[PDB]
């Protein structure tokens, strides 16, 4: 990958954690009788989360846990189209930094009344947050650093790229 | 991967098949000397192509096509993707085209915003379902008219999580 300073997480290390991590929702959501007509509502945050999404979705599947998805856009401009009221969401992040952009999605599907609401995020940033908040699934924890990749961008470019990249420095 | 559906094609042989697409894409595209900063636009058409737009971004990125991603859900959301096309590739990718109302209908809104050039790759091809004339460059697979769930694809929004293609029967 020739703009990449370095790999960060290859392809295969992202869909071993995520799949753990797709073990440990259904456990926690087993108490909750989930079905077809009342699933998990994983709630794609577009654009970056979409790969994220596509593969998380298919653990789940793997898991025996029935989704359904919704897409949405703040960076609002695209609502959930199903009624969330009384239902199972979760919000569904690439990458999670000062987490004002969390924040302030998480206030907002708050107020549409869901039976639960719950965050997975794959690459948290800790070290960078200027609010606190809740993240109950952040998959993999990393150092400040621009990434790319995995559906991630800079300027628009390499989203489509497999591993989790840091841009080189220009 | 519920009682009353028949798998029809797996993960293994779509990701295959999408593969090969890539190939022909990149080979087809090669006179045209995309770069990051002028790259292969993939219009993914929300929600049903959300799986097989993030895994052909992956298989356009093993064969070195840059890619850039926007979201339609067919005023707002398809306006603003509409007038940023003018004068880039622009690719529509869509999961299933039957009667190919849809897909005209999409087509003729990019077109009026004059992109370099459209070209539309589909999952799943329904030709016997046609009521207008389109072009479709990129046929994945081609089928009868059967009702199809999986890889993205949903009943009532159910079991777009499915890894593999499946037919529900009458
Ligand atoms: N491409 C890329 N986006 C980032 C990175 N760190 C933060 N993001 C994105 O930048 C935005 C701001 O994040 P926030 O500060 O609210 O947590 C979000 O859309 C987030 O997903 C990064 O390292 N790479
Ligand atoms: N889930 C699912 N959607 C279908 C199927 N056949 C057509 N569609 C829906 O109808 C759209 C295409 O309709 P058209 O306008 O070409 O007749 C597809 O994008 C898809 O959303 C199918 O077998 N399964």
């Amino acid at each position: 990958y020739p703009m990449s300073a370095r790999t960060l997480v290859t392809q295969e290390q992202v869909w071993a954690a995520t799949a753990k991590c797709a073990k440990k929702i259904a456990a926690d959501y087993k108490d909750f009788h989930l079905t077809a007509d009342n699933p998990l509502y994983l709630l794609c945050v577009l654009k970056g989360s979409f790969i994220f999404t596509a593969d998380l979705a298919r653990f789940l599947a793997d898991e025996g846990v029935p989704v359904k998805v919704e897409f949405i856009c703040a960076s609002m401009l695209l609502d959930v189209r199903d009624s969330v009221e009384n239902r199972h969401i979760m919000l569904v992040e690439d990458i999670v930094d000062s987490a004002i952009t969390l924040q302030y999605l998480m206030r907002f599907m708050l107020a549409k009344k869901p039976a639960s609401l719950k965050t997975v995020v794959l690459l948290d940033k800790p070290s960078g947050r200027k609010v606190d908040v809740l993240v109950d699934y952040p998959v993999i924890t990393i150092p400040r650093a621009f990434v790319i990749g995995y559906g991630m961008d800079f300027a628009e470019s390499y989203r489509e790229l497999r591993d989790i990249c840091v841009l080189k420095k220009e």
